[PDB]
């Protein structure tokens, strides 16, 4: 009953955070914690709106942070909770603290296409050149943008294109056109990793760590950082969290470089605290799999939380229609 409740999205990502961050930080603070899993931020919104908040800390994506904050789902974090200078600019807000960088990328089945798989969004959406079963997320972040890239929008103009009603409509029409070839709308990263390990799909748009984990487990898949979305994951405290003050201390501790340095040990992720890189001498194999590595950054575009602050509601509704029509 004294336990701080921490919730992430499960699988290898939750295990990495638990092993590297939660278990050692709790021990150092003499605190006890309970874990939970969720896939959609609207589940935290439901707890707040019902007046029955059970979660303390929620790991969320940076583009969900503006709509969660606007809806009164997040607590305002104590002022000097982290040294913002240790983190990438914008990765720390008044209600969110980054823990990692990751990518929403293309992976393909080598049994189906060999080395000649889809290497861009245009290729992924091309059913004639690449016939086969596609897998997309059942949520729109990284999916709406993948359709904009498939339409031939340059990476640096993704959100400029999506700031227009015309651009937004064309991206939805592009997802609708691909929907007949989508065999599964995956819900969790562990389910996406399982589809890869079983070869149940020919191509998938999912998170890099999940892909790499499946490949390490023996999946006959390949992937590319080309046209991938560079994302930021982090922590927020739920408005009216039962253990608000203990959660705040837990968050301050787990954000330190001494814990962050261990996050890539069992999972292909990139720690958000820059001091972690000075503390840990990562292997070249590990470096190459990190989303925030310079060679990988060059072929990606960053997620824009300002776009999602404005059009998340329209996107969620329009994307639901693409999926429910097939
Ligand atoms: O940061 C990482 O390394 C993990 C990347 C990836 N997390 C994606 C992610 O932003 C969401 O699961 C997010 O937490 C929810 O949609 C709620 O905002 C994963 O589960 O694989
Ligand atoms: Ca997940
Ligand atoms: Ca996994
Ligand atoms: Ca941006």
């Amino acid at each position: 009953h004294m336990d701080v409740v921490i919730a992430s999205s499960g699988g290898g990502w939750q295990e990495a955070q638990d092993k590297a961050l939660w278990a050692p930080a709790a021990k150092a603070l003499n605190i006890t914690y309970t874990q939970d899993t969720f896939q959609n931020w609207a589940e935290a919104r439901a707890q707040v709106e019902s007046g029955s908040v059970t979660w303390d800390i929620i790991q969320i994506g940076i583009a969900d942070e503006p709509q969660a904050k606007a809806a009164g789902v997040l607590e305002k974090l104590d002022p000097d909770i982290v040294n913002k200078a240790d983190f990438p600019p914008g990765s720390v807000t008044d209600s969110f603290v980054a823990n990692s960088n990751y990518s929403t990328l293309i992976a393909w089945n080598k049994k189906t296409y060999g080395d000649n798989g889809p290497k861009s969004m245009a290729d992924f959406f091309d059913v004639k050149k690449f016939p086969g079963k596609r897998a997309l997320w059942n949520q729109p972040i990284g999916m709406i943008e993948a359709a904009a890239l498939a339409l031939g929008t340059p990476r640096d103009k993704v959100y400029e294109f999506l700031s227009t009603e015309e651009g937004r409509k064309a991206a939805i029409a592009k997802l609708t056109e691909l929907a007949p070839s989508v065999s599964v709308w995956w819900e969790s990263g562990a389910q996406a990793a399982q589809l890869i390990k079983d070869g149940e799909v020919d191509m998938i748009i999912t998170w890099g760590g999940r892909v790499q984990g499946a490949i390490n487990d023996g999946a006959n898949f390949a992937y590319t950082f080309n046209d991938a979305q560079l994302g930021t994951d982090g922590y927020a405290i739920v408005k009216g969290a039962p253990h608000r003050d203990a959660a705040m201390r837990f968050l301050k501790e787990m954000s330190k470089a001494e814990y962050q340095k261990d996050l890539p040990n069992s999972f292909a992720t990139a720690p958000a605290n820059m001091k972690a890189y000075d503390l840990a001498k990562y292997t070249p194999e590990k470096m190459a799999t990190m989303a925030s590595a310079p060679e990988n950054v060059a072929v990606q575009y960053s997620v824009d939380p300002n776009f999602w602050a404005k059009h998340a509601k329209w996107a969620s509704e329009a994307y639901d229609n693409v999926r429910l029509s097939r």
